[PDB]
């Protein structure tokens, strides 16, 4: 019963180590460290013995092993990383046999119409206050298991709810002059159709295309001008941009300029046909794979736990020093971060009920045929989640790092398994804290970071998430951007061409012929945090420097100007870093009398300029559909509807559905329950250096415990 | 033969014994070394050594050669260090030259009798030829000259010496000059207050009954134009008190509204200032674990089991496409010099000198023990002495080469900091990634070099990271930490009488403690030489424009760039939705772009962010110190001009360092130019910063803008 050890761990995914020296076989994989002696009939495993009947063999200088070592090894019970769940999360998401259950439910529906889609099967919320006491006091929710299925009968939204527990339909309620978002056969259509669009092919001609088999397309959203596009807001529609394939593996190097065509989904085909003047196909090959690269040598470097992991992961809850949460995957927006708590000396306090993204936008500056329209909503328009990225173990995160697999339903209801979706990975983040008292003893600790990193790919955009739970109770949350830059073809091979000057209005020459055209990065970030509780207050402490009224020979002060943000239209505010903004607790103070908070930091930094708005005159209408984009931070009172920033169906979207429609009552924020919504961004203006591909720029955001600990949070256990 | 154990942990080196594989692997900075009992050969770095003696157990304990760390360490198997046969000219002052100076500047009829050392420093040769040295290999052709200031009681004189020649070259007492606290300050602060029956008699008051129990802590005073009531003349200390209640956290029992004032030349005590009593906070606070129990934990290791990547040739550290010098200096530390970027074989100078320039620790409590604070750490402490040798493995990660560096004691005697500085390489997330759709993935992980030091003054911990990246760009970040200066209160909580007044310059931290607000304000002094000497600043302001373009959009996305002809114009604030670069008018990428480097004072932080000075401008702390308010400065290239603060900031009346350095506003086109980044946060306290603060960051960043033709990082084309 034998396999060569190499290939089978390979293609099982496990790291594989020889070392000649010792003699002696390391095998990684997720929380599992092992050792292994050729011959030996014992392995290691986390530090822990493991009898093997079957050693592993090493033959003619090739290793072998048992048919079933991987399973005994790895599956042996000695890697503790991942547990099993006793009693099923209520937020745990659908599993692809209630997937398969909705879809025969809404199936077997007197109105469902076959080729209909399925533009998200999700999980319908249990009550916030059921799955808190199940949370905090195992308090089993006992409602039904529910799962919401948004359907697209053509270009038609309806919306079912089924009761899984029941195998019943619940509802059925078409949604009215909703627009769907883009499902992956539009991606299909849209190719298929300008591959058999004759016009199209004449067009392409015409612009010194020799191949039209050679033409890729993007299927773009294409917003609401009121009309002023040309486009019918009755239509389901998709602009096209094409690129020519020259084989570098990077079409996105070779745009042909000013050639657009509109496409009727409903219709499969071409309604319109935009052209422009004629700029010939930036041809050069710009491979971005390396294939045409001299790879260096680089010392190994390893990140090793030989003892396994610090957390530990029972179904989708995840255990980790003093803190607690449920990790789910939702096919729009992606992870999701629930029942969050941190467990000060045995009581666990309620830090975040839900954390998400909330939605995102990539609006471009650029007012040309090709370019106006572009404001990407990737995940409401997209489905972000679906998108997902698999992590490339070691290189998209570290060595060290617990690769998850997430199960969502396709866009025809069939369950799908993301594989290494969610990257979990603890890190050395500097010391903790430090105080090197002259002549005395040093005292350091060192830092510890829970990492939880998603991958989402749309189009040319790679986007990548970091939920960073701190030992100290802080969580911080970053996005890093990297893909390739959606390029522009222009006639300025230098910036001493004579079209140089127009060609870079709207973004940087980063090769000949190609300009990266100006546009943000727009992440929104909804929050629902529970300070110490469900019932909180939006409090500002701004400071400032006032008149010394003391005396002495100072004629300032620094003070600090703290009131409450009564509602939501007062909580709606762009953020200024030199300011405090704090979710408290009014009923729970910390030992000092001080209400228990969090410190909220939409900006924390970034590498690339920051975005001060969108950068879209008011009179705009992107910039109206869509108001989150101009605020950094928001405070809405709890809604179980209110999720996206930019509104539930943004597809071509008439008026602001999102942030602008949930403050739009201006309701309190006194001694309630509020949910965050932060807003960060980037203005991306481009460099030589991000071409052919660009290098992942990061901003972050902060939510710091603020008053909500009594003393330095991570001193240790009080021997007295 | 010794026990390897006590051998190895005493030589510094970590010892891990794996009772399964029957192996040792033992690591001390870039030697990664594998050896199993008995064997013939052993493992550094990835080659076989042959061993004279193998290791030998006896009782199940380890015993080696009393030769084996030399032969194995020092085997020459690990190549992270190697012999600099030319030594570079901006190689710090050896202890011997150290010695030499002393004796040459002792030598003098002048040298006074217990004259002090406040700085013993190279002076380099020009740099011009130091550049010439590190890019063509053309010696200085030069002889070693140092800079060797003096205290002579309170006067100051600078004096050059001529190190080959052995010869002074120079002798100059500075008029009106105060010299920085030398480290015998603090023990003459602490006598003076002991012999002073006056001060016991204060201290009585206010309820402390053992005097012998009173900590005292050495303030600069500054300058108040005589509102403080101190003349400008007196070498003076200010004095703030803490009792010592055996809890080994002196700053958590203040004594409040008790300052005295010290003339270190008349070594007395000139005033005692006295303010409304106030109960000292007794309850003990230990910072340092002797009342906790940490939750264990599982074992993490970074390992480089081949060596590292970067050479260190005598302070010349080569790392990927990154080349540079590191050296040590008594007043701001590190010193990274000639820093080049090795383009496909072809070194592109990036930056000439970038240290820190200068810091300030700003008070915002105009009562009698606050109001004078405003801590000039480096200027006036010397944060280089005052270095705090690397925790290996807490302060720096477990793959790190932690660096011994050596300067002058304030007495002229060389003094070498173990583990002053740490070298590290660092697994960044990826360095990019593209996921096409139904394709193979394309990702590539990012490496970083940092550079970290850490200086402690007085109750501040400062960390300072230099992070080199693959791709060209340059991070320089600031982590704080340490003990808050706290204030006695009344209030034990937000419900007392008093909570109100207590918390008005400060959050209630403790039971009768304020963590008094104030700011940390960061400038590093950066001479970056873009490609060349010779280069301009250039903005570029991104603005929404009207669309006259056609078609529906009503506005544009476009930029409003135009150069920063002179030093006003580049002295200014600094908005992160804007770009500032630093331009080689004389030099232009394929795309006839000029290469430039993209300046960003503020990448992000931790703490509340200081947008400005949290002064009136008519306080004497803002006059002072102009770097306060400005987040970005350009001056023209000067060897003499360093430091933000001025050269002696001790008691100042006025702005020397950068509100002097551009009182002339020349011209910043096409010239050597001189970047200073002031970065800063607005410190209002926590509970959770209390006993110890968790480690607070600031980031600032360096970008190559049209420096390259293309993602830096692709490789070489096959
Ligand atoms: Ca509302
Ligand atoms: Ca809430
Ligand atoms: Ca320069
Ligand atoms: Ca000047
Ligand atoms: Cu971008
Ligand atoms: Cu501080």
């Amino acid at each position: 019963h034998m396999v060569p050890m190499d290939k089978t761990l390979k293609e099982f995914g496990a790291d594989v180590q020889w070392d000649d020296y010792a003699q002696l076989f390391t095998l990684i994989k997720d929380g599992a460290y092992v050792k292994v002696k050729p011959g030996a009939q014992t392995a290691i495993v986390n530090g822990q013995p493991l009898a093997l009947q079957v050693p592993v063999v090493m033959k003619d200088n090739k290793a072998w092993v048992s048919d079933t070592f991987i399973n005994d090894v790895f599956q042996s019970g000695l890697d503790q990383t991942f547990q099993v769940e006793k009693r099923p999360h209520p937020l745990n998401a659908l599993t692809a046999d209630e997937i398969k259950q909705a879809v025969e439910i809404v199936k077997a529906s007197a109105d469902f119409k076959p080729n209909t889609r399925f533009t998200e099967i999700s999980l319908l919320p249990p009550d916030k206050e059921a799955v808190w006491a199940f949370a905090l006091e195992n308090k089993p929710v006992d409602q039904p298991r529910k799962a919401d299925v948004i359907m697209l009968d053509g270009k038609h939204i309806i919306e079912a709810v089924v009761d899984l527990q029941n195998n019943k339909l619940l509802s059925w309620q078409p949604i009215k002059d909703a627009h769907g978002m883009v499902l992956l056969d539009d991606f299909a259509s849209v190719q298929n159709i300008i591959n058999n669009s004759e016009e199209f092919a004449a067009a392409v001609k015409k612009r010194g295309i020799t191949d039209a088999k050679k033409v890729i397309t993007t299927p773009l959203t294409v917003g609401y001008f009121d009309g002023k596009d040309g486009l019918k807001q009755d239509a389901r529609l998709l602009k096209v941009i094409s690129y020519l394939d020259v084989g570098d593996g990077n079409y996105w190097a070779h745009p042909i300029e000013n050639l657009v065509a509109v496409v009727d989904l409903e219709q499969k085909k071409i309604v319109k046909i935009e052209e422009g003047p004629v700029v010939p196909v930036p041809m050069t090959a710009r491979p971005f794979d390396g294939r045409d690269r001299v790879a260096p040598a680089v010392k190994p470097m390893q990140i090793i736990e030989p003892e396994g992991k610090n957390y530990t992961i029972t179904g989708d809850m995840i255990h980790w020093r003093n803190w607690d949460f449920h990790l789910s995957m939702n096919s729009r927006v992606g992870p999701m971060i629930s029942t969050v708590t941190y467990n000060d000396n045995g009581t666990k306090r309620k830090v975040m009920y839900e954390g998400s993204l909330g939605g995102m936008i990539v609006p471009y500056g650029d007012p040309d045929i090709g370019w106006y329209f572009k404001a990407y909503l990737d995940s409401g328009d997209y489905g972000m989640g679906t998108l997902t990225s698999p992590i490339a173990r070691g290189k998209d995160a570290p060595s060290n790092a617990v690769l998850l697999n997430e199960t969502i339903a396709d866009y025809t209801g069939v369950p799908m398994e993301i594989p290494r979706a969610i990257a979990v990975f603890e890190r050395y983040a500097g010391p903790e804290y430090k105080h090197q008292e002259m002549g005395q003893p040093n005292v350091s600790t060192e830092r510890r970071e829970l990492v939880v990193r998603w991958i989402s790919t749309v189009g040319n955009y790679d986007y990548i998430f970091d939920w960073i739970f701190h030992e100290n109770g802080t969580i911080g949350i970053d996005a890093g951007a990297t893909g390739i830059e959606a390029v522009k073809g222009v006639k300025a091979k230098t910036m001493h061409d004579e079209t140089a000057k127009d060609d870079t209005r709207y973004g940087t020459l980063i090769d000949h012929n190609i300009v990266g055209t100006t546009h943000q990065h727009i992440y929104n970030f909804r929050l629902d945090l529970d300070v110490d509780g469900e019932n909180n207050s939006l409090v500002a402490m701004d400071p400032v420097v006032k008149p010394n009224t003391a005396g002495g020979p100072r004629t300032s002060t620094m003070q600090v100007n703290q009131y409450n943000i009564g509602n939501e239209q007062d909580a709606a505010q762009k953020f200024d870093p030199g300011t405090i903004r704090l979710l408290s607790n009014p009923n729970k103070e910390n030992r000092m009398g001080n209400p228990v908070s969090y410190q909220i930091i939409p900006y924390a930094g970034g590498t690339h300029p920051v975005a001060k708005g969108a950068q879209f005159a008011p009179d705009e209408w992107i910039y109206h559909r869509l108001s989150f984009m101009d605020k950094q931070l928001w405070v809405t009172r709890y809604h179980p509807g209110e999720r996206f920033p930019e509104g539930k169906y943004p597809n071509r979207s008439t008026h602001d559905t999102g942030l602008g429609q949930y403050s739009k009552d201006n309701e309190s924020l006194d001694n309630t329950d509020a949910v965050v919504w932060m807003t960060t961004g980037t203005t991306h203006v481009a460099r030589a250096e991000e071409w052919p591909i660009m290098p992942t720029e990061w901003v972050h955001t902060l939510l710091k415990p603020w008053n909500f600990f009594d003393e330095t949070p991570t001193l240790g256990a009080l021997k007295k």
